[PDB]
């Protein structure tokens, strides 16, 4: 109603986004709109969600957060472009080492670490929500299904939600650690669990098996498999927060950022 709409159009600047930003090439298409790339920004065409995600992200501006630049009035969202694009491409096109993932991992921690210091949870964290650059940067973005902080909303993608969140229980930021769990078995598998299996009976077997298990996990490090179990414990206080995981063994092992980069390459090769 004409309320938020008021309160949105508050929010959003004024004057010709088209007069500012030059040189439009379409990239995407998706469920929320359009992406476009322009000059070099990304900028994605499309209630009081568009206001919490626009708030949220104004005010929580970090390294590892794909920067946050403008919005215009249907709905043109300005962020930063990362051109290595999604981690979904490398994780579905390539086999990442031990080093990599470590480095990926340290990375979305430190995101994680932010937002829950600042009451903030995510609670989408998946390889498609993660954006890459041309120097190997990871960072985080999609906020429309984050939280201002206890929550209860079954909110998320299915393969990569918690078992608290899928069974209606009263959760916390330590959600978004068990999605960062799944997408470390991406990097390891190159799907969530279950991916094979409907969303409805994915959210049945995440209640009922709780702690997924590997295809493989004698192919793990002990390390690597005490992170994912840290990442992944069915108990909420056992499960590891950001600030805590961002301690562990396994990001001693990260490799820099800039090996990513060979992994975008082919990335970019396999999607061509
Ligand atoms: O999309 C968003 C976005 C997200 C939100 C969250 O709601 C808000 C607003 C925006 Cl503008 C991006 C923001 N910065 C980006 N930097 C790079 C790419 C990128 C690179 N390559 N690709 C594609 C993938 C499909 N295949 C062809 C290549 C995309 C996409 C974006």
């Amino acid at each position: 109603d004409e309320e938020i709409l008021e309160k949105l159009r508050s929010i959003v600047s004024v004057g010709d986004p088209k007069k500012k930003y030059t040189r439009f090439e379409k990239i995407g298409q998706g469920a929320s709109g359009t992406v476009y790339t322009a000059m070099e920004v990304a900028i994605k065409q499309m209630k009081e969600l568009i206001i919490n995600e626009i708030l949220v992200m104004r005010e929580n501006k970090n390294p590892n957060i794909v920067n946050y630049l403008d919005s215009y009035l249907e709905l043109w969202v300005v962020m930063e472009y990362l051109a290595g694009g999604s981690l979904t491409d490398v994780v579905t096109e390539t086999c990442m080492d031990e080093g990599q993932i470590a480095a990926v991992c340290r990375e979305c921690l430190q995101a994680l670490e932010f937002l829950h210091s600042n009451q903030v949870i995510h609670r989408n964290i998946k390889s498609d929500n993660i954006l890459l650059g041309m120097d190997g940067s990871v960072k985080l973005t999609d906020f429309g299904f984050c939280a201002q902080i206890k929550r209860s909303e079954m909110v998320g993608t299915p393969y990569w939600m918690a078992p608290e969140v899928v069974t209606r229980k009263a959760y916390g930021p330590k959600v978004d650690i068990w999605s960062l769990g799944i997408m470390a078995i991406e990097m390891i598998e190159g799907e969530p669990p279950y991916l094979n299996e409907n969303p409805l009976r994915a959210l049945y077997l995440i209640a009922t098996n709780g702690t997924p298990e590997l295809q493989n996990p004698e192919k793990l490090s002990a390390i690597f498999r005490d992170f994912l179990n840290r990442c992944l414990d069915m108990d909420v206080e056992k499960r590891g927060s950001a600030k805590e995981l961002l301690q562990h063994q396994f990001l001693k092992i990260a490799k820099p950022l800039s090996s990513l980069t060979p992994l975008i390459a082919a990335a970019k090769e396999a999607t061509k």
